[PDB]
């Protein structure tokens, strides 16, 4: 873990889609993916928790 670290609230690309994970283990749960990336805050991940579903597609 972050082992008490100081750490950002704001994302990275690569930090983004550790949330990615939890979609499948919380199952719509932001209160939950907070604990997968490590210490953040709900506000951040509800606003990209909309984003990872803008995305998806049917021709793959």
């Amino acid at each position: 873990g972050p082992l008490g670290s100081k750490k950002r609230e704001v994302w990275t690309d690569a930090e983004h889609a550790k949330f990615v994970e939890g979609l499948a283990l919380f199952h719509k749960d932001w209160k939950k993916i907070k604990e997968y990336i490590g210490t953040k805050t709900v506000v951040q991940i509800r606003s990209h928790a909309q984003k990872y579903f803008l995305k998806l597609n049917k021709t793959a």
